[PDB]
């Protein structure tokens, strides 16, 4: 059919021949051709689930307005989201809680039951969310302003982001890609209230390999010169992010913490406690490795589950991703999207018409 207005249409009862538009595709800075279409419905997913997010961040771009509560904006993006990549269990859904950390917080922030946060004018909001098919992960994110006095700051982090994923490729090292992000990030000068400020990136934050139903694979994209000199590989997925600030560069755990995920590598743990054993059930049965906020088990009307959740914490079953934060005064800013390393050319699946 036509997508509706508020969204609502799943993007696979757009797409009957169940082909899904791809991203863009640049060139790297038959055979493998061939492997390119052996992981066709791979490819696939990905670009279903970029779809949705397409659609769902630009539907959000369209009513986000401060006056509205942290709460309210995320149940509304939410629940678009999970309507348009038509959840289903853990074949199809949301694959990670929806960032909007605020200000000189950078990530990792969502609100929890109870959070009384407003948006404001002045606020910076970094929105970052995520949808995968068969766990085939779609991380990208935006920053949202109202006050233009950030302009500055965030074309200058949304050039450096574009700037890493034009210096992505296979063979390519991923210390350059860090050297180069940071190279275009500090060639920025920003005036907001009187005082000026040198974009700077946050060194300790990063890009990030995906795997399917793991968010971090295991390689890191680093955002800053003196990285790795480990190089990407053909047929890898990654997250290209960088965030600028006008602050220290670096983010420090701080506030309630909100985002929680199961280690990936560990393996099954017989739980006779009662509560616990049933919170893991409900995390396995719900989220698997796939990361998840105290909201979503509120909603799967779970009650008494801290001590649990904090048992599965100590045990090391479950890790806990509190908000990331420069220090108080600072403005942090954020862009993301999800590329595909194919063998034939370098896809960004997330692109859109918005950034
Ligand atoms: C480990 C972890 C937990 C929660 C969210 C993320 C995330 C979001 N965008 N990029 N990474 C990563
Ligand atoms: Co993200
Ligand atoms: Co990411």
């Amino acid at each position: 059919k036509v997508q509706t207005d508020p969204p609502s249409v799943p993007i696979c009862d757009l797409y009957p021949n169940g082909v899904f538009p791809k991203g863009q595709e640049c060139e790297y800075p038959e055979e493998k051709k061939a492997l390119d279409q052996a992981s066709e419905e791979i490819w696939n997913d990905f670009r279903e689930a970029a779809e949705a997010h397409r659609q769902v961040r630009k539907y959000v771009m369209s009513w986000i307005k401060p006056g509205m509560t942290m709460i309210e904006i995320c149940e509304k993006l939410e629940d678009c989201s999970r309507k348009l990549i038509k959840e289903n269990g853990l074949n199809a859904g949301l694959a990670f809680p929806t960032g909007c950390s605020l200000n000189n917080c950078a990530a990792h922030y969502t609100p929890n039951a109870g959070d009384t946060t407003v948006l404001q004018y002045d606020d910076i909001c970094k929105i970052d969310f995520g949808t995968h098919i068969s766990g085939r992960i779609i991380d990208c994110a935006f920053t949202v302003t109202f006050n233009p006095k950030y302009d500055t700051l965030l074309k200058a982090v949304k050039d450096a982001t574009n700037t890493g994923i034009k210096c992505a490729g296979i063979d390519v090292r991923l210390c350059d890609v860090g050297e180069a992000i940071q190279e275009v990030m500090e060639s920025y000068e920003v005036e907001i209230d009187g005082k000026t400020y040198q974009v700077k990136p946050i060194r300790n934050l990063n890009g990030h390999s995906i795997g399917q139903y793991r968010i971090h694979a295991g390689k890191t994209v680093p955002i800053i010169k003196g990285g790795e000199a480990t190089r990407m590989e053909e047929g890898e997925v990654y997250a290209i992010e960088t965030f600028g600030s006008t602050g220290k560069g670096v983010v420090h755990d701080d506030m309630e913490c909100s985002h929680y995920m199961k280690n990936f590598d560990v393996g099954h743990v017989p739980i006779r406690l009662p509560r616990t054993k049933h919170l893991l059930n409900v995390i396995n049965e719900n989220f698997g490795t796939l990361a998840f906020c105290r909201r979503w088990l509120d909603r799967l009307g779970e009650s008494k589950y801290l001590m649990a959740l904090k048992n599965l914490c100590d045990l090391g079953i479950v890790d806990p991703y509190p908000p990331l934060c420069d220090i108080k005064g600072s403005y942090t800013a954020q862009f993301e999207h999800t590329i595909l390393l194919r063998p034939t050319c370098k896809e960004v699946v997330s692109r859109g018409d918005d950034y």
